[PDB]
């Protein structure tokens, strides 16, 4: 039951793309524990500094990773994904957008039987700043912290970090499911996982008109011991959302605004 942590050996696939090499670069900026990067013919070069291999599999062997982050463009991102799965790799997350459904759904399946977590498709990632981030979300918008955020949004989770953080207040995690119509964890599962991380101490919750992943999450609020703050933004509708997640025992934020001051009197 763990995300990112302090024993978090990542490795990079499609490290020396252009999104890949730059994002790699503000990992390691964050202080992320980059110990590798793949790209096919590219072994034994080095990407700032991280060393490149041909394959997955070459990659753990020399360093043992737990983690990958995948930023392999579309057409070639299942196989990269059961690449990692076949290699053992027990975190991943997938960066890239546009993949195919049905290939999303395969190593979805693939992961969910073998125990992975896979954090999206189409997800800006993870970011936690005591340790770093797996991904692309902005760590000049966090700051060190107990509040855990998960969201299905891209923009939105930035502006509203922005604010948790002008505010005073410090992030554990932050998590992206994702905003494909199919991805690997979901808000119970993050959740879960945040009820068990120690460093968070409080929950945003972030969501929007659509789906029913609100909904399905609302269950385990229900008996969760952490207070959870809901935000639906757009307002299967907003009010349906906000009604589900109040019953839940969540405290509802009408506006951004009310998230800081929800979380002052939550924190102090």
């Amino acid at each position: 039951m763990i995300l990112l942590d302090e024993n978090t050996k990542a490795i990079v696939q499609g490290i020396t793309g252009r999104q890949g090499s730059f994002h790699t670069k503000k990992m390691l900026e964050c202080g992320t524990k980059i110990v590798g990067g793949v790209t096919p013919g590219k072994g034994g070069q080095n990407v700032h500094g991280v060393p490149v291999f041909d394959t997955v599999k070459e990659a753990v062997k020399e360093t043992d990773a737990n983690a990958s982050v995948i930023f392999v463009p579309a057409p070639f991102a299942k196989d990269a994904v059961f690449e990692a799965i076949d290699a053992g790799i027990e975190l991943i997350v997938v960066i890239t957008e546009h993949i195919p459904v049905h290939d999303t759904m395969e190593f979805v399946n693939y992961a969910e039987d073998v125990g992975v977590k896979i954090i999206g498709p189409n997800t800006p990632g993870i970011a936690s700043p005591k340790v770093g981030k797996l991904g692309i979300i902005p760590m000049e918008v966090l700051k060190e912290g107990s509040v855990g955020m998960v969201s299905r949004s891209g923009t939105l989770t930035y502006e509203i970090a922005h604010q948790i953080k002008k505010a005073g207040f410090g992030v554990s995690t932050c998590v992206g499911i994702g905003g494909d119509p199919i991805v690997g964890l979901r808000y119970k599962e993050v959740l879960d996982l945040f009820e068990k991380d120690d460093e968070t101490e409080a929950i945003v919750m972030i969501g929007e008109i659509g789906g029913g992943a609100e909904e399905e999450a609302a269950k385990f609020i229900e008996k969760m011991k952490k207070p959870v703050i809901g935000y639906i933004a757009g307002q299967g509708t907003a009010e349906s959302k906000m009604k589900a997640l109040e019953e839940a025992g969540a405290y509802v934020a009408k506006n951004i605004s009310d998230i800081p001051k929800l979380l002052a009197g939550i924190l102090g």
